[PDB]
């Protein structure tokens, strides 16, 4: 589990949205596995507006931070899981690390601030949903 705390938006995996997300919906899109809903507080994190390929993210399942080198995202096919069929996701950055379901919405972050959350993994993998191109968390 995890997300992303900006401005007054919360950024979630799609797969992992609550209903009160839904009734609050901003945006959404499946190709992605994001979803994004409004907030009453204001949020601490920042995003990364860069091509950084070096970072760090977030492990739940060994309560760890993890430097990692992670591909430019992509259109990747992703293999099925209890969420959706094997598919081609869009806007995914891989790396090698460790992940297992529930990591998902871990943090990956560089110099510059956040650049995405988990979404994928297995066999060693770890893939990450990119946030960057998403210029309006900034604003209104
Ligand atoms: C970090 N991590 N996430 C998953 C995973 O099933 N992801 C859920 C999901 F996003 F909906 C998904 C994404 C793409 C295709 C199908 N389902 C996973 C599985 C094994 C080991 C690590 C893992
Ligand atoms: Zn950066």
């Amino acid at each position: 589990s995890g997300a992303i705390y900006v401005g007054n938006y919360r950024v979630v995996n799609r797969h992992l949205a609550t209903h009160n997300d839904w009734a609050n919906l901003v945006w959404e899109d499946s190709s992605r596995d994001l979803l994004v809903s409004s907030t009453t507080a204001q949020g601490c994190d920042t995003i990364a507006r860069c091509d950084c390929q070096t970072g760090v993210y977030y492990c739940s399942s060994r309560r760890k931070h993890y430097p990692v080198s992670f591909s430019k995202p992509s259109l990747i096919f992703v293999e099925a899981s209890e969420y959706y069929p094997a598919r081609y996701q869009s806007h995914l950055m891989l790396a090698v690390g460790h992940s297992e379901p529930g990591d998902c919405g871990g943090i990956l972050r560089c110099q510059h601030g956040v650049v995405g959350i988990v979404s994928t993994g297995g066999n060693g993998l770890v893939g990450f949903a990119d946030v960057r191109d998403l210029l309006w968390l900034d604003e209104e």
